[PDB]
């Protein structure tokens, strides 16, 4: 008859992957587990009490409801060989395998698998004392950037030297949090890329941008990110074939070539150039939390229809429409983040239906009836002709909403909308 799909997580990412799902007429329920108040809520989702690390209970749960398929949601179950236990079970799921997986959870791996197969990516360093710093530092040369909350971008040796130690200045012993990185300069404009991969063949999704610091302007302290917008401007269409020739395929083709086989989502952290050439920051072994968001509410295709093909190796059989609006979402956190913040305070003006064009989706939300559970609360998303149209249905959708010290950044898209 209909499908039952078990989504794991309990963010904004795995409200709207489990949102999306629901939407597929194969399907009669989606269950979430753990879920949070926001899945709750929906009619056709339902959560259950069980965490992303606790293999055995999830198997369990799939084994004795019969669930037609399963997709993760975070890093922690996939990296543990959630999929491998699945699959070994014959239960059909989405997501890589354990030593897949090693793209996110292991930057050793990575660092030496990008180096092997030559993909363009940031050179960096990790230093707990100095000297082998400095030593470092003048093989490298400047400019050059020295990380440690404290970012200083040096365009002369002497003014990296003198950072260098100055964030490494202090008594070390006992003190894992005595340390820095040394990355090279990179000035262009960051963007993400996402894909789904069924081993052999990809299937592009969507591009996006987002906005990192805390406060307006993008100043402040950096966060999980403030708010995210899709398409991303900056990935053109010479972009995207630079991407997917330089990066993406090198990268499939490797894990397989090595005997890790990928399969799953894989999100790719980008560093675009002036002359439009990009470099991976980072891999995620899954959809980027707050990003999917945006994406979700611009996908035309049936997630469910579209993993199903995946997971019989024929996703090259299978085509990805999205919608030609753009769409933009706004963090609403708790006041403090990133630093310490309150929880347990009751919510207001949620929206009781579902209009076409916009969403709100829930991250750090509980029941109690619905109150703050995190730093980061809700994502207010929305769909605009335009950047600019998208940010004010957005803004303009979030006016009922509330709670004790709540904020978001009022200028989420500034820059896009300049152009």
């Amino acid at each position: 008859e209909f499908m039952k799909v078990l989504v794991i997580g309990n963010g904004g990412r795995e409200h709207a992957l489990a949102w999306k799902a629901a939407q597929s007429p194969l399907v009669e329920t989606v269950f979430v587990a753990p879920g949070n108040a926001g899945t709750a809520l929906e009619p056709a989702l339902q959560n259950v009490a069980i965490g992303v690390t606790d293999i055995p209970a999830l198997l369990d749960f799939a084994q004795n409801e019969k669930i037609d398929l399963t997709i993760v949601g975070p890093e922690a179950p996939l990296v543990k060989g959630v999929v491998d236990t699945f699959r070994a079970a014959g239960l059909k799921i989405f997501g890589p395998t354990a030593g897949a997986a090693q793209l996110e959870g292991s930057k050793a791996f990575t660092k030496d698998f990008l180096a092997r197969h030559k993909i363009p990516t940031a050179e960096y360093q990790n230093f707990t004392e100095v000297e082998p710093a400095l030593a470092y530092l003048r093989e490298k040369g400047a400019p050059i950037v020295i990380k440690a909350k404290g970012v200083i971008v040096a365009m002369t040796l002497e003014e990296a030297e003198a950072a260098v130690h100055d964030m490494l200045a202090g008594n070390a012993f006992g003190d894992a949090g005595h340390r820095i990185v040394i990355e090279e300069f990179l000035d262009g404009e960051e963007a993400s890329f996402i894909v789904m991969v069924d081993g052999e063949h990809v299937l592009p999704m969507a591009t996006s941008q987002d906005h990192k610091r805390v406060g307006d302007k993008d100043t402040g302290p950096n966060t999980g990110g403030m708010g995210a917008y899709s398409p991303a401007p900056v990935v053109t269409d010479d972009v995207h074939q630079r991407t997917m020739e330089r990066i993406i395929w090198p990268t499939v083709k490797g894990m397989a070539a090595e005997g890790n086989t990928y399969t799953g989502f894989l999100y790719a952290g980008l560093m675009i150039d002036k002359q439009g050439n990009p470099k991976v920051i980072e891999f995620n072994c899954r959809f980027g939390d707050l990003e999917t968001q945006p994406i979700m509410l611009r996908m035309k295709s049936d997630l469910v229809e579209l993993c199903l093909a995946a997971c019989e190796s024929k996703l090259d059989e299978k085509t990805s429409e999205w919608d030609e609006r753009a769409s933009l979402g706004v963090v609403m956190a708790a006041g403090g983040y990133p630093g310490d913040y309150r929880t347990g305070d009751v919510i207001h003006g949620l929206p009781l239906e579902e209009v076409a064009g916009g969403k709100v989706f829930h991250a750090g939300t509980k029941l109690a009836q619905v109150v703050t559970n995190g730093g980061r609360v809700l994502c207010v998303t929305a769909l605009g002709h335009t950047v600019a149209e998208a940010q004010k249905r957005a803004y303009a959708l979030m006016t009922d909403i509330h709670w004790d010290d709540c904020f978001c950044r009022k200028d989420i898209g500034w820059r896009a909308i300049e152009r």
